[PDB]
């Protein structure tokens, strides 16, 4: 199960010039959690650009836009399941209920 | 996320309430559920069929994924999962092994 996600990348001065592209659609699966579509939001940027967005996977989050509505999405929140012995299972972006063209912002922390 | 109607066959075991119950049944699971959220919908749907439970514990049992000629035991870990990015490993669910809807899962005491 794949989802095409607008990915809108915040202007930082990190990245290499200020003519690099920074709306990019990226494929993603349901069953990825936030760090694996992380990764290859990283991934589908650098491919596009031929430069790394610049910073760390950690220096940064994604937000969907929902409407005037904005809302982080992480690996662990409060809306996280708990599974059977207690384990926090990793969100997806099928946890999220985002949709082919939702917007995601990736923005600096 | 997508659903997947698994057709599920309990091992007739002694722990069963009769000799009755029903052991064949069609189970929807999701594709991103793991394969400890997939055993408890099993069980679930074992028990509101039934009005009985299957007898066991989930860790007294496992799920078997029938491959035409082939078996293969269905594991939240394995040699097959995936490490993610800090070294912790993903949990393995239902769409880690491209399971497809009406494909036959073999319930059976471990």
């Amino acid at each position: 199960g794949t989802v095409a996600l607008n990915v809108v990348f915040e202007k930082i001065p990190e990245n290499e010039s200020a003519d690099v592209c920074r709306n990019i659609s990226v494929n993603v699966l349901d069953c990825d959690t936030i760090g694996q579509a992380k990764e290859k939001i990283f991934q589908a940027f650098l491919s596009k650009n031929g430069s790394p967005y610049g910073l760390q996977l950690n220096e940064i989050g994604l937000e969907l836009q929902m409407g005037t509505r904005q809302k982080e999405l992480l690996d662990i929140d409060s809306s996280s399941v708990i599974l059977e012995d207690g384990i926090t299972k990793l969100n997806t972006i099928g946890h999220y209920e985002i949709s082919n063209g939702s917007t995601i912002k990736v923005f600096k922390k």
